[PDB]
């Protein structure tokens, strides 16, 4: 029985592990995307200044 | 035994979600990264462009 409590204590802190990774695995996909969105406006404001400046 | 045998299989099914969670995410991240740095060489490129236009 002491066996069965500490398995679910053992279950508990893996679940939390899987939990937080998730999230933070979430975050950097979301926050790295953004940063190509952001990036791919740059690239377009580059482009226009640079069509202008030639003509 | 019957629920020793249970939780048991419930540690080895989480612990190998995890990995499977982890390889997933480092694949689509550094394919990502990877559009990021091209895209930073790129900006640095036109950059240079620009400033010889003008």
């Amino acid at each position: 029985k002491e066996e069965i409590e500490d398995l679910k204590m053992k279950l508990v802190k893996i679940d939390l592990e899987k939990m937080k990774n998730a999230k933070e695995f979430e975050k950097e996909i979301s926050a790295t995307k953004a940063t190509v969105e952001y990036q791919k406006e740059v690239i377009r404001l580059l482009r226009e200044n640079l069509r202008r400046s030639q003509q």
